């Protein structure tokens, strides 16, 4: 019997890595209609894999809410569960690459079944040793009903996927129907641990922020032969062609760091996060993962000014979605502010307006940038760059801006 | 004023990613003397970059031990510090690629100076607002002397690097001397936060464990055209050629997960980790990062049985080092067991022998495998595979094995 915080932290790290694995094929896509189709397919695959892995992570988190403590065998079983979960993105990609081949569907169903079987073994071991359960379960009137219930919840997905694996040899669309039902039913027919959500979001933000520096380190280190031959021995000339990559990395890191700053400030005032906030956070992270692609597109070559307008608009849309989902989380938590928010950030509270401005800095900025792309298109990219300069400073002097707005309201 | 656990957790995630960025060029090296030289250079670069980034992380951790709580401006300054640290591996690689070009040394010195300047700004802001400091520092009557000491500690590195940047235009070896002095002096002339060490190790283990699955997802998804052309439409035939990659991933994940299990069990019984344990943990993680390369080599083609012997021996050496440094950490903590270990794992304690066996499972296994590579070489790879099967099971039934050993001692 031992504490289980570090094991779940490791689980969150692994699950964030597995959720964000599928953004690498997107950011590595080369910048004609075939390229656009490939990019759309890769974006769709990334979104679906992120949603699936986040569903698996949510199931894991609400599984280990029941299993209070951990043990050596529980740690090994959790490691096995993590290994089985790590195959979700690759196997789903193989599935969607060959939709009419039953082998891909069979492999996806087998992966989901393996995850469910390991989780069922974990639950069975936990209930066989009651000291590992949470005190509420350890004391529950009918503890074994909770088992009959947790086994059903855990094994519902494996059963539907097993039936889908059956139907893949006879009727593939039916396999698709039950496979989508696996993810649909738990939400279409409860609080989520705030520590797990915080750790998953921190992992996702850390991974997304440092994608471009990883890529630059892997590829964009100048080669001495090319330095002495293409750039005539001038290392600064060699690094000049790499400059757009550095600018894209700086922009992506600044944006993702500021979004994480807003998220961190939001969650420092959350007492307990409902699953609606969990869904909104999942959507926010899914759209945050697309920021490096937007920055790569904007920093890329501009064949025509219309291409620059389109890329600036796309980047603004991605930023707007990624931040508006955080704003939606904040409003949803405000709806139940009695039990979800600290007294400081309640309606009319001390920090209410400050937090509102902190979470609305980015959506409004993206909205005005997108509006300028249609009204002041001649300066579009310029104002976009101005935004990249304005937003961090607005974060630096947010309290001063809020005080100025309060004074303006006071004199009005 | 707000709590600073999540900000430091994000910092640990970013720093682990930055520390482990440089193993990707190693695991992408495909395996005549030119290839060996390239692999040796890449391994040396990875080790040096990992050591440098771990030094930066240690400086950050012992910086934010002084700065107790955090604020909005402190969070933004920490983000800037993280961004400046993210350029250490790339700039060091550019430095070592062009040793005689002063530009690389100048860029490395500039990066270190920027990190130091941001940290000095953080310290100055913290001391200007005393409520952000730790209570020890807050109640101290020598706050000015404390500020002077932390400014000196933070800015020592920037000054030496600035002088090295001066000497790069006049005497490059002198720049090398002061640049190595930057890392040498703080250790050649104190406890380290256990949470920070745990988070950094968890990040490193999660990154190293899932390298091969990331690579497989990026590259090893079969292409429909090649599936229908090179494998005559047989998807199982296409996946068969990918099988060695899956085996290497399974082996690497199993080993890294078991090493993390031993590390987690070790640190669940640590009251406070001294910096000697920090150095040993740094070495252990540095050698853990080489496991995917060893597994890739072993799973690769065997041109000659001698090549298989050499690759098995290299993998065994890497595993032995990665686990023997954990064992050395455990023994060092046992030296000061009064203040570093819980009473259960003291000499003659309840869990002492169990933890000893848990941390010595892997070093002894690697040692016997390496010995068999010289005594029973005919079966070498076989016993190596047997080890990959034996060690996890030994972890599953470790308590039973320890009880059997205790009974054997009892009857003796
Ligand atoms: C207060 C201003 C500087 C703060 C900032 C920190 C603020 C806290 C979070 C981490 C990032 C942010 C920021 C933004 C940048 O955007 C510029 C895009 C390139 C470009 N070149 N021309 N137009 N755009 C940025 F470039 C930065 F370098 C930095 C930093 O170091
Ligand atoms: C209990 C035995 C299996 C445990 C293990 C899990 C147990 C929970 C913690 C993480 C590891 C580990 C493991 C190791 C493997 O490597 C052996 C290569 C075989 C081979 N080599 N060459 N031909 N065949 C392994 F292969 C596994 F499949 C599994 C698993 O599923
Ligand atoms: C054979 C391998 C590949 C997969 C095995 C999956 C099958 C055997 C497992 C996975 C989930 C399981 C099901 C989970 C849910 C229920 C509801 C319960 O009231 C009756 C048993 C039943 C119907 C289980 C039967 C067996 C089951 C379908
Ligand atoms: C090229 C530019 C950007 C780099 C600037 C770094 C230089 C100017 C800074 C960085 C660290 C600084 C030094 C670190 C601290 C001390 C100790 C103090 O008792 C005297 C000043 C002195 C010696 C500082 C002088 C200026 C210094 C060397
Ligand atoms: C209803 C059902 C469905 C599927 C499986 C199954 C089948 C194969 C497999 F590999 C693993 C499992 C799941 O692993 C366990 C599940 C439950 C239990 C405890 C139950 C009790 O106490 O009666 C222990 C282990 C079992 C029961
Ligand atoms: C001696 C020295 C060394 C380096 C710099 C320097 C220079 C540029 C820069 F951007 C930041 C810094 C460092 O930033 C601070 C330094 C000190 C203080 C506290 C005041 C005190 O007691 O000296 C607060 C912040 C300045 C003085
Ligand atoms: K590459
Ligand atoms: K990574
Ligand atoms: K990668």
């Amino acid at each position: 019997i031992q504490c289980s915080q570090r094991m779940l932290s490791f689980s969150d790290a692994l699950l964030s890595i597995i959720a964000t694995v599928m953004i690498l094929p997107v950011t590595h896509t080369e910048i004609d209609r075939s390229v656009q189709r490939l990019l759309a397919t890769r974006i769709a695959v990334y979104l679906m894999t992120f949603l699936i892995v986040t569903v698996a992570w949510a199931a894991h988190t609400r599984l280990f809410q029941v299993v209070g403590k951990t043990d050596d065998t529980l740690a090994l079983l959790n490691l096995a569960c993590m290994m089985t979960i790590t195959f979700l993105p690759y196997t789903f990609s193989l599935m969607v690459t060959f939709p009419d081949v039953p082998l891909g569907i069979f492999l996806f169903c087998v992966c989901v079944i393996a995850i469910g079987v390991v989780q069922a073994l974990i639950v069975g071991y936990a209930f066989h040793f009651p000291h590992l359960l949470s005190p509420q379960i350890q004391r529950s009137a009918h503890r074994a009903l909770y088992r009959r219930h947790v086994l059903g919840i855990v094994l519902q997905g494996p059963a539907l996927c097993f039936a889908a694996a059956i139907f893949s040899l006879f009727f593939v669309p039916l396999s698709y129907l039950l496979m989508v039902t696996v993810i649909l039913l738990p939400y279409v027919s409860e609080p989520l641990s705030k520590e797990r959500v915080e750790a998953f979001s921190d992992g996702v933000y850390a991974i997304v922020a440092t994608l471009l520096i990883l890529d630059i380190c892997e590829d964009n280190v100048p080669d001495p032969k090319d330095v002495k031959e293409r750039f005539s021995g001038s290392l600064v000339a060699a690094l000049s062609a790499t400059g757009p990559r550095f600018l894209a990395y700086f922009g992506s890191f600044a944006t993702v760091g500021l979004l994480w700053f807003a998220h961190h400030s939001l969650f420092l005032h959350v007492r307990k996060a409902t699953r609606a906030m969990g869904l909104l956070n999942t959507l926010s992270l899914a759209f945050v993962g697309g920021l490096p692609l937007a920055y790569q597109q904007t920093s890329a070559f501009a064949r025509q000014p219309r291409d620059e307008l389109e890329r600036v608009r796309v980047s603004c849309t991605i930023i707007f979605l990624a931040s508006i989902f955080q704003l939606a989380m904040w409003t949803t938590a405000l709806l139940h502010q009695a039990e979800t928010l600290q007294p400081s950030v309640w309606f009319g509270g001390r920090e209410h307006v400050l937090m509102f401005a902190k979470l609305a800095l980015y959506p409004c900025a993206s909205l005005l940038a997108f509006a300028s792309t249609c009204l002041l298109s001649r300066f579009s990219v310029g104002i976009f760059h101005l935004m990249q300069i304005a937003v961090p400073c607005a974060f630096l002097l947010l309290r001063l801006l809020v005080g100025l707005a309060l004074a303006t309201l006071r004199v009005l």
